[PDB]
């Protein structure tokens, strides 16, 4: 059976993993990156080999990645970056905390928009604080206006992360490469529900831990023979 | 100038502190070289550098100067193509060995004609020798052809295998527009600027790149240098 390991990076800057961080471009903190050595260290005490990896554009994925590479001597591999593995974009909500968005925004919305699948927060506007920093920033300067985000459901995440799974990663694995995803929460939810088949109601339930090597075992077919395994203790 | 080029090579290695030739070992950083790749990441950084493009060796001490440098410039996001054909120099049986063990088993003499020779190579890295698997059967390695895979080489041999990675894979996106970063090592180096500034073979052997430092190139439309390579610092 095919092998393929995800992997979500830990924690980001500034408390900004509970504060939408988003498309902003947050780093990782020193525990994050600890977070990260330690999946390493798991993956070469299983001794996992790859041969390819591919990762977002934000540094807090890449970097999870690099540190990942470090620690199981495979950093001479091939990667490829994207922003289509992504984040989510919160929208006018990034960087804010849970109570200024409750204050903004009232309960009732909140809860409306923590349950929903394809309701997304409001635009992030020019007023936002991170408004030029994001949307000009030159990594994105190919995307077309479709295409780059001024706020996303959860549906449009999966919706631009599934064409390239589709197109880029799974000719690879079934090459019988050995792949390697450093990614974000909910851009790994769109591959998990495409791999599992699972609801939608199911993939909005389901977190998926960091800084954890997330195991999958796929048949001929890219379908798991088993559920996602976790390395460690 | 039509385009502009960005060469590193790599700073000081674990090896280097022991005196022993690494060649296609695998040698890391050491904290002198990785502090070297900051301060020339800072460098760029402080003269605004962007870049599109990046390319590398496939041995971890060029790969992580690559990293920091990319930390140092907040352009982690850029795409990175790692190639055995950027690697350093393979110094065959000589590799592992420190200065001492080199003299002492071929005298200063044989080590004479090595070092002051464009085509005489080190002898061959052979099945006994103790990096002979750690390096030969290295899997990154796997889909080289026999012919390929060196035991050893001369400078002209590794100037050989890297001019064609540079000519098909990196010539034609500078010509493209790319911005290209290349993080590498010595003698890969070599062979660039040797084909750049169409050098002799005696000027090429002269020539030792400083470390840690950019190396910058203004280049015409056919990729000829306008002027001399700038060094990026204080
Ligand atoms: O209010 C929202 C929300 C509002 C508008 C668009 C999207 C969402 C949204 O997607 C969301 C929300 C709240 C929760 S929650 O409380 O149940 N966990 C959570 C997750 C992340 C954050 C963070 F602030 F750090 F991003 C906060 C809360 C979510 O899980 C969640 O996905
Ligand atoms: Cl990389």
């Amino acid at each position: 059976a095919y092998k393929l390991v995800l992997i979500r990076h830990g924690e980001s800057a500034w408390n900004l993993e509970n504060r939408f961080s988003g498309w902003y471009d947050a780093d990782l903190s020193p525990a994050g990156h600890e977070e990260a050595k330690r999946g390493g260290q798991a993956l070469r005490d299983a001794g996992y080999e790859f041969d390819i990896c591919f990762t977002s554009v934000q540094k807090r994925a890449i970097r999870t990645l690099w540190t990942v590479l470090d620690a199981i001597d495979q950093m001479w591999l091939p990667v490829v970056r994207t922003w289509r593995l992504n984040e989510r974009h919160y929208g006018g909500l990034t960087g804010l905390n849970k109570a200024e968005t409750a204050a903004k925004h009232g309960e009732a919305q909140v809860k409306i928009w923590r349950r929903s699948y394809d309701v997304p927060p409001p635009p992030m506007e020019p007023d936002h604080p991170f408004y030029s920093n994001i949307s000009k920033d030159r990594r994105y300067a190919d995307l077309t206006e479709d295409q780059l985000p001024s706020c996303e459901s959860l549906k449009d995440t999966i919706a631009r992360a599934l064409p390239f799974w589709n197109e880029e990663i799974v000719p690879q694995i079934k090459e019988g490469k050995r792949v390697l995803i450093a990614a974000h929460g909910n851009s790994l939810r769109g591959i998990v529900k495409h791999l599992e088949g699972l609801s939608e109601e199911a993939i909005m339930e389901l977190n998926l831990p960091t800084g954890i090597p997330i195991v999958y075992e796929l048949d001929k077919n890219l379908k798991p023979i088993k559920p996602m395994q976790f390395l460690g203790d």
